[PDB]
């Protein structure tokens, strides 16, 4: 019993974290095989960030300008190239702790674990979701750039995020491991703002199924609804639309609990129009949307890595 | 900016997780140097579980009855001994991935990371507090016994918890790494119940300071309170009493934010009286008590 916000075991990723220094800027790099990936803004000073020409800045750099440190060992940079907003530093040594890995781009609503690092040293691990406005509500201080988000599938690490910046509202923005930003963000010192966030509906339903599996049933009702009537109500409360794919993905939890997805949507519809009325669900007074249906199945069934 | 429930990186502990099998029972062990630590209830035949005599059961066991598996390698048990509710299986191989470590017993209110495991394989990592009633509100299934709680403050792993059992209310009980249970619990199937839980007041105050550091100020008020008046109100909401030690520990956050501890205590009294009125503090509609003053300073700097 119990339900916790749970991250993947971070060990396979800790063995990849390195410190990357370029001039006065120090941030984190991800060392996989003989390449170190890091945000390209490491090559920028305070003025450069205002309006940077990264191709122009990178051409002026030499391999010896990048100081890569893996533990107490300095790695020697033998090449440098840029892929979108990520810098790739070729090193002479392949990381012996390189796990089986893939670079994957995730969709909004998908969750991942963040290994927050400072000076190439892992300091914490937390579970979060890619918000529908493409930001992440992370916990990051100065020096956390280059920290990565990942999932684990069997024995393979799927790297899905690299931290680049913090928006004025305290939310965070970054890229996939190919340097493509999630969201309409740029890696510049300019006025940027996240769009109005919405609730990840399929995740709320998955979390309501986890609450039922844990014995919390007060919100269940006799009612069902159509996907169309639910979506009309949900859109009014700034909830993301629920697609037939989402209904299908919730199938196993629906079968395990005996509550159909449209039956659970009728519970969710009431929860929105009436509130919790002093009650909680899994110790929470708000509907939690950072657990995907797969996260719920993994936790409520004990999948190991 | 931002505030998250954050666990320590679990790598140093993953390299220590092994599977321990004794008869039909399989659970997790912690492999440090040439010793594997695990709950002593692994030697019980479920029929012994109501009133087990563990000294009697352990004396009947031989080293070849314990099957220890580290990854795909079977370790050879060359000795067995018991320290309180923990079984120590001496193995013929020192764990090469043994980190710098210590065994620490924690107090209620303290937080730690849990590496939940099944069959010696880590499946997830999360953050807990030792509740004032000495239970932990974990997420554990059958087979999670032997999963450990830890803190990793600078290079060294401090092991503070080993999971032993789930109480009838879904909460969890376990021991320190010396086998001493936290709380009035025993490793028997006898009727056991956790005491009524209370809120860790010092942690709520620390979290209110984290919210102020993050720009949340709506709950602040012009009032202050005596420590005794605060405890009288707090006890009525099933909040733990706040001692002078707790006031002292909140000193650095008080200095950083410019809000005296008793000034923040008056905000907390108002929050308990009115509720949040549709507002959230750090994205939460409830007062969070699983961040210690030390966690807040470490996370916020
Ligand atoms: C203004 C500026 O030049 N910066 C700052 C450094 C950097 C940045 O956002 N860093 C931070 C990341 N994560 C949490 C942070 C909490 C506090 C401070 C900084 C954090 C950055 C990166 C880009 Cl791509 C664009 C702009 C900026
Ligand atoms: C009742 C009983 O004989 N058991 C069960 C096995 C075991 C126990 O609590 N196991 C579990 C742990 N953590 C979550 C669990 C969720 C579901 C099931 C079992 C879980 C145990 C350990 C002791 Cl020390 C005393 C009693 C018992
Ligand atoms: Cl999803
Ligand atoms: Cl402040």
């Amino acid at each position: 019993s119990g339900f916790r916000k749970m991250a993947f075991p971070s060990g396979k990723v800790e063995g990849c974290m390195v410190q990357v220094t370029c001039g006065t800027t120090t941030l984190n790099g991800l060392w996989l095989d003989d390449v170190v990936y890091c945000p390209r803004h490491v090559i920028c000073t305070s003025e450069d960030m205002l309006n940077p020409n990264y191709e122009d800045l990178l051409i002026r750099k030499s391999n010896h300008n990048f100081l890569v440190q893996a533990g107490n060992v300095q790695l020697r940079v033998i090449g440098h190239s840029m892929q979108n907003c990520v810098l790739k530093l070729k090193v002479d040594t392949a990381n012996p702790k390189t796990p089986k890995y893939k670079f994957v781009r995730i969709q909004p609503g998908q969750t991942f674990s963040v290994l927050a690092c400072y000076n190439g040293s892992p300091s914490g691990v937390y579970q979060c979701a890619m918000r529908p406005n493409f930001t992440i509500k992370g916990s990051f201080l100065n020096g956390s750039c280059g920290s990565v988000g990942f999932n684990i599938d069997y024995d393979c690490v799927s790297f899905c995020y690299m931290h680049h910046m913090e928006l004025p509202t305290g939310v965070h923005a970054g890229t996939d491991l190919e340097g493509n930003f999630y969201g309409p963000f740029v890696d510049r010192q300019t006025a940027q703002a996240a769009g109005t966030d919405t609730t990840i509906t399929v995740n709320v339903l998955a979390w309501l199924y986890a609450a039922v599996i844990n014995g919390d049933r007060w919100f269940l009702n006799r009612f069902t609804t159509t996907l169309n009537d639910f979506n009309l109500v949900a859109m009014k409360y700034n909830y993301e639309p629920l697609t037939q794919d989402h209904v299908d993905i919730l199938g196993p939890l629906s079968a395990q609990t005996g509550i159909a997805v449209l039956d659970m949507c009728a519970s969710l519809k009431e929860l929105l129009q009436n509130g919790m009325n002093g009650r909680t669900i899994l110790g929470s007074a708000l509907l939690e949307d950072e657990f995907t249906p797969f996260d719920v199945v993994r936790q409520c069934s004990g999948v190991t890595f």
